């Protein structure tokens, strides 16, 4: 179709042509069960990632793809990307220290202290006590662990995914504009502001996947087992930086203590966006949300 209404408000579909690049990601935990001298990304039996992006990059050769790193690499190692970008010059790595994100940023302390204010406000037989305590106790013990401890930097390699679910949706929020801000090569062809295709590195290329439309120009993984759905960080496409709906989940992340990028930043964000105040149920957002590809088998690390 030319749209799709959701809420009763209208939302006109919007195109991710062929330029768009897929951006898979790898966060290795840790580097050193690699040879110094071994592309630093996994490639075995239960999950073989690194033929299923070079796969992906065959499929796509006239389509840039982005594979999104970070971890504590060996010169070796960051040359084993090295060859792989010359071996294949679609493919482009980015590491993520090669991004500045101080734009997007928060100090817990200033985080903490604005509910600690929000609560102390709010009526004694009112107000939730349980959480006042808590903070204030997260606040004692972020003073003495650090003073200058943020957001970006708290959700670090020792958190486990909230390291690379976290900075996914900051990647997502620079966008195309990300291969040009590292420096990349042969990037040229991206548009401006554009948009981007993360992956999981299980999502399958089977055949080309084409031109992209999307509800306001974006859509995510939703997982449907056997009797359930649920949006995932699976998938996501946006057709620009800064998509708003990723936007307000950044502002959640920067107005809650003990914010989550799936709970608070992707889910919430997404539907207080299209869905401010849910008149929609739950699963005709998941539906409306939804991202449908033929050609990629759908988070094949299920099996
Ligand atoms: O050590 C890891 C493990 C996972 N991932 C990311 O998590 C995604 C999906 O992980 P997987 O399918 O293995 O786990 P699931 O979330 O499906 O259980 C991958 O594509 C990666 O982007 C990562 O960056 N580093
Ligand atoms: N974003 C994702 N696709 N996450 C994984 C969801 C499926 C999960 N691997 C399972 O046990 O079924």
């Amino acid at each position: 179709s030319g749209h799709v209404s959701f809420a009763g408000i209208d939302y006109p579909l919007l195109p991710l042509n062929h330029q768009t690049p897929l951006v898979f990601q790898w966060f290795e935990r840790n580097p050193d069960r690699f040879g110094q001298n071994e592309i630093p990304i996994i490639n075995t039996q239960k999950n073989p990632y690194l033929n299923n992006i070079i796969n992906a990059a065959i499929i796509e050769k006239e389509r840039i793809i982005g594979i999104f790193v970070d971890g504590d690499f060996s010169k070796g190692q960051r040359k084993a990307l090295g060859k792989l970008e010359q071996n294949y010059r679609n493919i482009k790595v980015i590491y993520n220290s090669d991004l500045n994100y101080s734009m997007y940023d928060k100090k817990l302390t200033t985080i903490y202290l604005e509910n600690i204010t929000k609560l102390e406000a709010q009526s004694a037989s009112e107000r939730d006590e349980v959480l006042l305590n808590g903070v204030k106790k997260s606040l004692e013990d972020v003073l003495k662990n650090n003073p200058e401890e943020t957001l970006i930097s708290s959700h670090n390699k020792d958190k486990g995914h909230l390291w690379f679910d976290f900075y996914r949706n900051l990647f997502l929020l620079k966008g195309s504009d990300a291969f040009l801000e590292a420096g990349k090569p042969g990037c040229h062809h991206l548009q401006p502001g554009g948009g981007c295709i993360y992956l999981d590195a299980d999502m399958l290329l089977t055949d080309k996947l084409g031109t992209l439309y999307l509800p306001d120009g974006i859509a995510i993984h939703v997982s449907r087992k056997d009797n359930h759905v649920s949006l995932e960080n699976g998938i996501i496409a946006v057709n620009r930086s800064e998509h708003p709906a990723l936007i307000k989940g950044l502002e959640i992340m920067h107005s809650k203590p003990y914010g989550d990028p799936y709970n608070d930043w992707l889910s919430k964000g997404l539907r207080h966006y299209f869905d401010g105040s849910h008149i929609q149920d739950y699963d005709a957002f998941c539906d409306f949300i939804e991202f449908k590809h033929e050609n990629i088998i759908m988070n094949t690390s299920s099996l």
